[PDB]
């Protein structure tokens, strides 16, 4: 029968930071990390900038020795999951080993990778591919490397939902541990997308700002004048674990994770409804598995991702789920700072949603300028409020119309 | 307490077959769907054979201008889907729609179209990118297309775990509906890996059988003379439904899901352990989810991918947990036949275990001329064998020791 799940560690890489706290310190100073792109060359490219992560050390967490095997993303995936690890204080034992699993996803995995195993392929042939090319690129690896590095035996798997990654990685992996398969699961997501074909696919789609000249000011969630998501790169992982197991072990709890909702708009592979009915028959779905009112509900991490319909489906969503109290509520896009980390937003936005929980603060939608029409909601503009927050929902929609919402609520 | 889950549809693209009765008669048969790969110059290749799907005709299913848009992957997954919906009988509603989810899962999703689209990227730069490049590759598009054609608004995911992908989206979508969250899933997985870039990259890895000159004895589980898996296409889809749902609408019920078991080996990132401790693990934790003793066992569908490692782990890991019931089990693999359809085996391969239950024959193991060192297991060599089949387990171990099993049982 159902078992409760707190939050006990968290990691993340993001364009704000290398861990946890210096992103956090980001997001309170209302901090841009978009910046031109320098890792490659993109003057053919509508879309010249990103949130890259700076000076990424993986020498840190890996040999060079196993580094050299792994895509980025598994690499900054490992990164978030070693910090969670660490900062959750557990000690992985023959007695723990089973009952710990991982569920690390991504949205587009290896595609560096198998961008430089194709140019090797068409300009010096098959032989000429990296032994490595699957083990290294394929999503499911994080989840892999992790389990092999730190002996956990409990369930293995990976989620890949476009940019609802994080979120369903951590809402299933609580799943896990509430109806007994695991007592802790290290949950979230990586994305490393900024490749040619990542760069180019979205900038082909016209899904992306193209805002070269001014790029911190490019990620502007409900801005009348937003013109696209901007691409990012990192990861989040969190520690989930059932609460007697917390409590027994005198672990530090951030947070209690109490809803997660799931589903479909069934309407369009790209483009949210303009109404956000799925989006609302999601957080409708969470409320309920929380057993909440929906006044009670403080601070929602939207999605928020700077584009024309999926803004304003999100406002529509909210007003429709929450009536009156959504004039009461705070919501903000931190992608307004970190941009659109893609299969990784959902689970740096669910540490972003536990720290405004144990901070008392609803972190700002910096670039809000002009409102758009209806986006009339305290969407925090500019500038960090702290308030009374007990209770946070943090929102993911994605491509195939799939939604996902996690909420959080502080732990007496 | 929790739902009984049974099986209502099914639907799959295959070596064998364009249909499940079609890919089941060929498996009671001993038929190989092996054979050297046309329409591509694989002369620099180590491996020019693998299981094709043969004639499949996509207009039977979408219009020439949405197949256009999809990754062959993505096409045979929404076959076999549409096929699994079709053979449930089961009618969407405005009063059910909220009720009926997808999951289905590949390995690695859309190569064929990566590689379509890194050629235009490197021969004439991002702009000649497809715009449907992103949506029409990523691996949570069948479950995207799937429930924006048939307006299905339930529980919206896709699994990623290479070699398991098929077996963990069967048991994780029998989950939603045990745990009330769904009373319908269609579940299973797709894989169209047969490009360059994915003969090649397994073949860096040595992992292909290289018997060019005999493609149709190439896959050989448990034989002395092996040298790996055979790669292969297609899609298996499952129709999961809520047991009292389908009793009222009087659905064709083919057998009960019963359990489902999931590990990890935390041993290698490619190599399962000599002992199988890992799959021996997930196959207890199956038995136990489902209340069954080791001994109710009668049939195993064997995960069998002919590598000299996997297939030897496979029967240690029968043997620890089944000890004097080892023997009178049947265990086989119709990889020997179908060859390895990566995230799309676990699916084709559940498919077979529910038939073999309701035609009571355990499915042979072609091409075990010889059985290796050990491999003294009924393995079902050669030809399919009658028998009583009350109780049927279907395994799949991959990439990152990551371990499914699922138990079907009869229906009455
Ligand atoms: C568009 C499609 C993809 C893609 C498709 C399949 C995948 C994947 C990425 O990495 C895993 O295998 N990335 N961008
Ligand atoms: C693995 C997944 C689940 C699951 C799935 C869906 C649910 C749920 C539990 O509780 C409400 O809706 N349990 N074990």
């Amino acid at each position: 029968s159902r078992r409760r799940v707190v939050i006990t560690g968290m990691g993340m890489l993001s364009p704000l930071g290398l861990d946890v706290p210096s992103s956090w310190e980001g997001i309170l100073a209302g901090r841009s990390g978009i910046a031109p792109i320098e890792h490659m060359d993109l003057s053919a490219y509508s879309t010249r900038f990103g949130g890259s992560v700076k000076g990424f050390n993986v020498e840190e967490y890996l040999s060079a020795k196993e580094a050299r095997k792994l895509d980025l993303f598994i690499q900054y995936g490992l990164a978030a999951s070693f910090q969670a690890v660490r900062d959750s204080g557990l000690e992985v034992t023959d007695a723990n080993r089973e009952r710990i699993g991982v569920s690390m996803g991504s949205g587009i995995g290896g595609l560096t990778n198998i961008e430089n195993n194709c140019r090797s392929l068409f300009e010096q042939g098959p032989r000429r591919i990296s032994p490595f090319f699957v083990p290294g690129s394929i999503i499911n690896m994080v989840s892999g490397f992790l389990s092999i590095h730190l002996g956990l035996q409990g369930p293995n798997y990976a989620l890949t939902t476009a940019q609802t990654t994080g979120t369903h990685s951590i809402g299933m992996a609580a799943r896990n541990i509430a109806y007994g398969e695991a007592d802790v699961m290290v949950a979230g997501g990586s994305e490393m997308a900024a490749c040619g074909l990542g760069l180019g696919g979205f900038g082909a789609a016209r899904a992306l700002s193209t805002r070269n000249d001014e790029p911190t000011r490019a990620s502007r969630p409900w801005d009348r004048d937003r013109d696209g998501f901007v691409l990012s790169d990192g990861s989040g992982a969190l520690v989930l674990e059932e609460l007697e197991h917390a409590r027994a072990r005198g672990a530090r709890i951030y947070a209690e994770l109490v809803g997660f909702g799931m589903s479909g708009d069934a309407f369009h592979m790209t483009a949210p409804p303009e109404d956000g009915a799925g989006a609302a028959r999601c957080m409708k779905n969470a409320l309920r598995d929380a057993g909440l009112d929906p006044r009670q509900v403080d601070y929602i991490n939207a999605h928020g991702t700077s584009t024309p319909a999926g803004d304003i489906a999100e406002i529509a969503a909210v007003k429709s789920v929450f009536g009156e109290h959504a004039h009461a509520l705070s919501m903000s896009s931190t992608k307004s700072m970190t941009g659109h980390l893609l299969g990784a937003a959902g689970a740096v936005e669910a540490i972003f949603s536990v720290l405004a929980l144990r901070d008392q603060v609803a972190p700002p939608t910096i670039n809000l300028d002009n409102p758009d029409e209806g986006c009339d909601l305290d969407l925090v503009a500019h500038e960090a409020k702290p308030r009374k927050i007990d209770v946070a929902l943090s929102n993911s929609f994605g491509f195939g119309g799939t939604n996902g919402t996690l909420v959080f609520r502080r732990f007496a």
